[PDB]
């Protein structure tokens, strides 16, 4: 069987007449006739008959007509599926994340991406920054989001944005601070930071910001992540410092106060393997920039 | 595009190597290469880098289906020429294949002597796409999500059975209730096509007020049975599975008036070809009661 | 074995490299090496090949727990010396951490002023092992499989809510039934600790006579919420999650007298230390009613 | 803190007297005393007191006594866990399989393995022979089972056993053959073989066996696997040839007849990466041989 044979047969069949089929096909009589004899020979069946009315289909012809249509319909749609995949119009972007960008910044970036590529999908996985590097190099994830990525030569970092910092305290300690504050005002406050590890982290950044401001902080403890800190704060057992992403959410019993200062800010970045980027990733990277 | 291109692309995809593709095709390299170049120019996309691009992986699946449909279409025209019913393409997922599906197929073939049948394991999502595109005629499984152009027919219901290694047979007898199994570590199946058989089993336990002990969820009934036969597991299976006598496996029927699961089939409600129309009339009266 | 060996092994495991282990430890290579040789001779096993052997991967997990327990034990003796209650080590899985767990912890801390708390996310299996070994005092989740030396206490029950992107809020109002959600593509969570929250949601749909439409099962509530906030999903979450106002997410309370899920805690029934004994008496009367 | 300090403190505490502790410790008085002062100094608490009775513990001492016991208990058990993992007494053997060994031979081999290594576990995954090679080289699976593995230099093949072949027919065609038969007697029987592909398969083997016997078989079709063939046979639409593993199971409506001949046999083999075998695999390989 050949594709040309199929499109001709459908036209011959639908037009119900040879001259009318030629008009639709932009082609002369003799090529059409050649393609029908070749088609009937391959199948080993007669598909067409003549009469006063012109062209008629046998039982074999009628059965083949429906299939010929489903075949060109599927072929046409399969062509589109392949071009769509080259363009990055479709595909599943595998995203990894660590730390607080997952609370607001990352989702909004995903909203904007899905909105300009509505037939794409995303998956999400929590991963340490080290896991993200390994996974990126290996191709198990396309893009990773966190704050302070360790250095690697085969990976591009893109600082998407920066975020303010907010003191977080139990509802009952609200109004000891107001809605705005400075790092100087927190030297009597026992602070719970996160995460632990020591490799460049949000905790270490906050500690450095206190050192820049010439202030000794009281760090009561470093907990495993923001969830722990927020839950301790909600339970009345702690105060913390958190980026704007976290403060954008209304958590019952927690109040926030923005820490003022030009330098008191924290980045959001994302990493990807700059080499051999599949189209869904290239489309996302072009959105990140 | 051209059928030869598709057939050659599949061989290059599956051999993963130009010389093995030549071996499988009985043809030299430069012809394969000119056919691959031509497919790429016709599609306006690149499929090969030997490994596949995104566009390539996408097109591979479709190419198989196009060739598949083309072959069945030739067979169908021939069948129509001879006055025979031709071949019903059935897809299946889950355990109906063990007994209840064969029995229904037998009754269909008895009443329809010139018909044949082919069977393909497919996931439910693959099935839906197969029905809308015309590559399969009908799918069987247990639970199917509704879909606009598809009818889902609940044919019959099957009892459930506890499966255990022969060494543990005495422990529960030949009939048991869900509450008797509250301490049994269960290996359920399958994974992914949720809600699946595992989900229904777990739901039945819950309706009875029991949280099942789930050791693991394995990929299919085959894995679960092999593990039970190896002495490493216990499971719960439909009657279709328990109708078979497996060495080293003992079964206990689970009693409870609601402890049953459906055998269901699905098909495209519109543009039904003759053989599907015949099978549906048969399913219709197989379901009656 | 020796504590220094354990601490050094962990640093070699986590740095994946002898010079980074030296950097993290402020110590040169030959001391680290002699400590690793010695741990290997003492154990009568090889842990390093820098990557880990099977024996190494096994011991790594345990080494962390041994050091963890050792640190908490020093803190506990000190607390006992001063007449303070000391620190309750709590583990958690699932969504109680969002609201109901913090609230119960607050009431405990109010009545027990010299106490503190630490929070660690753990899977249910990790929790059980933690309770039997004495590394944690108590675990929280929703469903827990029975286990000989563990008591499971159902504290309270939480309502369920549909979660949708703000754009879709009008569609269901502020209250809805499960049957109203029969066409909603749901993103449930988590994966693996079956039976989990996903299983209960699916079971509730089934009890009501509806097969839920499940688009996907994601790793946790964080993923599901980020996807819903990005406009890519709808989900079902307990009241603890819905008590929080998340930007771009709207909630509808699911009505039905049986549509609720438990908050549960688990602890070792034997050899309870004083602080756990205090927490249990508190949980006991928090559950009363 | 040091481990020696812990074991001494427990003995001193349990014996309730210094001389009695020395007896238990196989050690003199002065070292014991040195280890207690060092231990009290590290913790920064007093654990012990003297009186007429001998040794007594403070509140700090009593709290530390329970922890010291849990610490040595956990350390001891962690040592065992590491040695067990070196020996391959524990671990999860990842097994892959293709074709019919999964029906009987593979499970019995797993029974025997689990029986001599009862704290080990197994997982099972269906994989093509090509997938198994890739997975083996990569370390994603430990061992693969099938029949006719393609050649690779970094992989060892071990023929575990051979299996007879059996004609399979619908119940109603039983007694056209009896319980034994020859290939010559099947030249009028339309045969359904499996699987398709063409790379060395069970189908190709059966075809070669007919050629060795100087007999033209009637091969009506090659289907995707044994499940398809068995289901077609059960439905009355086919006869097939299957190895002994399949014939060992009683499938309703299928009858079997053994094909006699010294050469009419099919192997079961398994493959593994001979390089860098983890202990659980080495333990299994030693069982396979």
């Amino acid at each position: 069987m050949e594709f040309r044979q199929l499109k001709y047969f459908i036209a011959v069949a639908e037009a119900g007449n040879m001259a009318a089929a030629a008009k639709r096909l932009h082609v002369s009589q003799p090529p059409i006739t050649r393609q029908m004899q070749a088609l009937e020979a391959d199948l080993g069946v007669v598909l067409l008959e003549r009469s006063h009315r012109g062209i008629e289909l046998t039982a074999a012809g009628h059965a083949f007509l429906e299939d010929a249509r489903r075949i060109l319909e599927l072929a046409g749609r399969s062509g589109d599926r392949s071009r769509a995949a080259a363009r990055g119009d479709v595909g599943e972007l595998s995203v990894a994340y660590f730390g607080t960008p997952i609370y607001r910044s990352l989702p909004l970036l995903l909203r904007a991406f899905l909105t300009s590529t509505p037939t794409a999908t995303v998956s999400l996985t929590h991963m340490t920054k080290d896991e993200q590097v390994e996974g990126l190099l290996a191709g198990t994830i396309h893009v990773g989001f966190s704050r302070f990525f360790p250095r690697h030569p085969g990976i591009e970092i893109v600082n998407i944005a920066q975020e303010d910092l907010y003191l977080a305290v139990h509802r009952s300690q609200s109004g000891k601070f107001g809605k705005t504050c400075k790092l100087a005002d927190l030297r009597a406050v026992e602070l719970t930071l996160f995460p632990r590890g020591g490799r460049p982290s949000f905790a270490d950044e906050v500690i450095g910001l206190f050192k820049h401001a010439g202030i000794e902080p009281r760090i009561a403890r470093v907990v495993e992540d923001a969830t722990a800190a927020l839950a301790l704060t909600m339970a009345g057992a702690a105060s913390s410092i958190v980026p704007a992403s976290v403060a954008a959410i209304r958590w019952p019993d927690i109040a926030f106060a923005r820490i003022v200062g030009t330098r008191v800010k924290v980045p959001i970045s994302c990493i990807f393997r700059k080499e051999k980027q599949p189209p869904i990733l290239a489309r996302f990277v072009e959105h990140v920039r």
